[PDB]
């Protein structure tokens, strides 16, 4: 029914440039240019949209809704790092601050009367790291139950070990289902 | 539920221009310019749209549908001369 997509805007990201020589026949080398943010530089910005494909028609505009990250992330530079469809009317978005030691899962529900995707504080789940970064290379992805009322996700133990925790979609506390020095 | 509207495009319509003198204090007359098609001139073109206002929200796109005239009119220059809502689902 829906097609979700992200749009990346690299307008202010500096370009790395380097020569590409190509085949021996090319008389003048080419200069490759790529928007590439080096440490501390301006980063690309992201927008996440959900398109309702039911109305797609040559004489119709596109029906879409932009979902923004929660306030605690929208506040500064951030990255979209995960997108998981839960049901046809529930989608899970995982965002992370640029510092990458604070991430949040935002579970948005489709409102049939307005076509909006609504978020609620009760459906948000925060994951932070005071001693490093969140996850191995990025936060682990949530794995929802068929009904979407709960999910399982790997997070760091009280002991620092990554284990599976069971979360209720609308509750903040989770329960670890695995444990151990592994 | 819906908001229908027309858009007129006067890009190719010639301009009638005339002086407007204004209050006596105005040192230089202004020239009023209006897209006005005289007999046989290029006319404004029109498009008709129906907006579904149920999805209007700050972060939503506008859901709209363009309704084009029947082939027998679409063929050449034409005008939209009337709009009548019949029911919530018929125009
Ligand atoms: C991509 O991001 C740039 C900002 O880096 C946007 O550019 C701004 O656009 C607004 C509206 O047109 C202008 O008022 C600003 O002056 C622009 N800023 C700069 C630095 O150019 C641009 O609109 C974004 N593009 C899209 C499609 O999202
Ligand atoms: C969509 O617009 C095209 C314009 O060429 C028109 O031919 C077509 O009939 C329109 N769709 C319908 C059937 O409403
Ligand atoms: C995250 O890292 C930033 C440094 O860029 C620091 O200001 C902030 O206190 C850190 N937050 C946590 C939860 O450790
Ligand atoms: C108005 O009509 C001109 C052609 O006369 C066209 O180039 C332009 O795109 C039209 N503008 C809009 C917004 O439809
Ligand atoms: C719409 O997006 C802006 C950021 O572009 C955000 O401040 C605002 O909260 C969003 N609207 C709602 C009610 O989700």
């Amino acid at each position: 029914t829906f097609l979700a997509y992200a749009q990346f805007n690299d307008t202010e990201v500096p370009l790395i440039e380097y020569s590409f020589y190509s085949d021996e026949s090319l008389q003048y080398p080419k200069t490759v240019r790529i928007p590439y943010p080096k440490a501390g530089a301006e980063n690309p910005t992201v927008k996440f949209f959900v398109v309702d494909t039911r109305t797609l028609s040559p004489n119709a505009s596109v029906t879409s809704y932009q979902i923004v990250p929660p306030a605690s992330v929208l506040i500064g530079d951030h990255y979209l790092c995960g997108v998981t469809w839960v049901t046809e009317e529930r989608i899970s978005l995982q965002w992370i601050r640029r510092a990458q030691n604070y991430s949040i899962i935002d579970i948005c529900d489709y409102d049939e009367s307005t076509g909006r995707w609504i978020s609620s504080v009760a459906r948000q789940h925060i994951e932070i790291s005071t001693t490093g970064w969140v996850g191995r290379f990025r936060p682990a992805e949530p794995h929802f139950t068929s009904d979407g009322n709960s999910f399982y996700k790997i997070i760091s133990n009280e002991e620092g070990y990554k284990h599976i925790c069971h979360f209720q979609t609308d509750k903040s506390n989770c329960t670890f289902i695995t444990k151990g020095a592994w």
